[PDB]
């Protein structure tokens, strides 16, 4: 597998970078969480970030469960698809949004048209290319 670092547009200008090994779940993001003491993102608390390939904006919020040394230190939170995110979601009242159905296929208005209906694994590969082509892929690392 690979680790992808994506740049999400920030309200007012600029970007915040997030790392993930599950690029296909980006569309289910409900928040970007950062540790309240992280100087890299403190000034972004309270502003919003736009999910790549969508017109959806999500809050950049503070949560002490975030590890500054993991990934970029900025954690994309998808309550519907990760157990820790679910807890962050509970702490902040986030609404879980799922973009992968029980049969394992991508679904939902927030999912890019070219990805709807694809099985999760093919969607992962394709999502990376859509991100790359659109200028959201900062980098990729091999395990
Ligand atoms: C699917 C995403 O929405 C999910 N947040 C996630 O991180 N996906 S992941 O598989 O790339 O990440 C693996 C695990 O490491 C956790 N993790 C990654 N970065 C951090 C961080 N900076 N602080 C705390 N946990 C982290 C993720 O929440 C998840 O539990």
């Amino acid at each position: 597998g690979k680790l992808y670092t994506l740049r999400y547009e920030v309200e007012g200008g600029g970007f915040i970078e997030i790392a993930t090994v599950r690029p296909e779940t980006v569309f289910a993001d409900q928040a970007i969480a950062v540790h309240p003491e992280d100087e890299r993102y403190r000034h972004l608390l309270g502003k919003r970030a736009r999910i790549p390939l969508t017109e959806v904006w999500i809050p950049i919020l503070a949560d002490p469960a975030v590890e500054k040394d993991f990934g970029t230190g900025a954690l994309k939170v998808t309550p519907a698809h990760d157990p820790l995110d679910y807890e962050i979601g509970e702490r902040h009242g986030l609404k879980p949004v799922s973009v992968i159905n029980l049969e394992g296929r991508m679904e939902g208005e927030r999912v890019p048209e070219a990805l709807r209906g694809l099985d999760r694994f093919e969607a992962r590969r394709k999502a990376v290319e859509l991100f790359r082509e659109a200028g959201h892929l900062v980098k990729e690392e091999d395990y």
